[PDB]
């Protein structure tokens, strides 16, 4: 026998019967297609079988294996839901667990800006400026609600309707303690974090590399002389052919390794070239 599906939060079932074999995943919801699978497990674009209504289902790979793996895999759903609705996060409906496993359902977003970039060489420049906003939106909004993300990168931010895009990946929130968390890429990585050090610079960072990537379409170092080149407050010449002067600027503010002076979100919100 399997216990029944239990609802997974840290706050305080219709068209599916409990009576019937199937889970509440297969019975709940039409699997329309599969946007990504990897060892964190698989997601599918769905349609709920409640609303009519199309959404994106994460679930994990394998079941729990232990008391602490459960604790720490059901710990997304706590951080996603502290960043709650916002027009530039990705919004989670519901979560819960069945068969040892976790499923995540969020709203259905497009492409990611790495799936974007790949499918498109360099983009133009008026729809980096779109996705430089609507992302320092997301982190100002983060940063309110005392949290900071430690894996802003092309892969965790997905495209919406004209020009618009949506920060995801909560698993790697951190709260200002700070709570369990994995590695983030070190391509993106805040200098300071090599010593520990957080705090709501580090993800201001990581957006202006994770935007330098996608305006000039080349591969950022992991390690090495180039990773330190990147870390010293200015654009290395390679990185910037074609960029206007005015991004080059921007992202420059946003590269400042110190991060006591490094550009608030809400700084670069109120620049001039970021109006509206
Ligand atoms: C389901 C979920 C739960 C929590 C979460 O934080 C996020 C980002 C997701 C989410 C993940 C993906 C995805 C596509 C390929 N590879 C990896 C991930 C796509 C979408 C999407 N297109 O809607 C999506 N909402």
């Amino acid at each position: 026998h399997q216990l029944q599906p239990r609802r997974v939060s840290f706050r305080g079932s219709p068209g599916y019967d409990p009576s019937r074999p199937e889970s509440f995943f297969q019975q709940s919801f039409q699997r329309l297609s599969r946007l990504g699978h990897g060892s964190y497990g698989e997601v599918f674009k769905v349609r709920s079988k409640e609303d009519g209504r199309l959404y994106a289902v994460k679930r994990s790979m394998s079941p729990f294996r232990g008391p602490k793996d459960r604790a720490r895999k059901l710990a997304e759903v706590g951080s996603h839901e502290k960043v709650g609705q916002h027009p530039c996060c990705v919004r989670l409906e519901q979560a819960w667990e069945e068969g040892g496993i976790l499923y995540l359902q969020t709203e259905l977003c497009g492409p990611s800006l790495q799936q974007h970039c790949e499918a498109w060489a360099s983009l133009p420049e008026a729809q980096v400026w779109g996705y430089l906003r609507d992302t320092l939106l997301a982190l100002a909004h983060l940063h309110s609600q005392g949290l900071v993300h430690l894996d802003v990168k092309p892969a965790n931010i997905f495209l919406g309707p004209r020009g618009r895009c949506k920060l995801g990946d909560f698993g790697l929130l951190v709260e200002l303690g700070a709570g369990e968390v994995q590695e983030g890429d070190p391509r993106y990585m805040a200098p300071e974090l090599l010593q520990g050090s957080y705090g709501t610079a580090a993800d201001v960072f990581s957006l202006g590399l994770t935007i330098l990537e996608v305006a000039c379409n080349m591969e950022l170092p992991h390690g090495g002389e180039g990773w330190q080149q990147l870390r010293q407050g200015y654009l290395p010449p390679e990185f910037t052919a074609g960029l206007s002067s005015e991004l080059r600027s921007v992202l420059v503010m946003m590269l400042e390794p110190d991060p006591k002076l490094r550009a608030t979100a809400e700084a670069l919100l109120a620049l001039p070239v970021l109006r509206q």
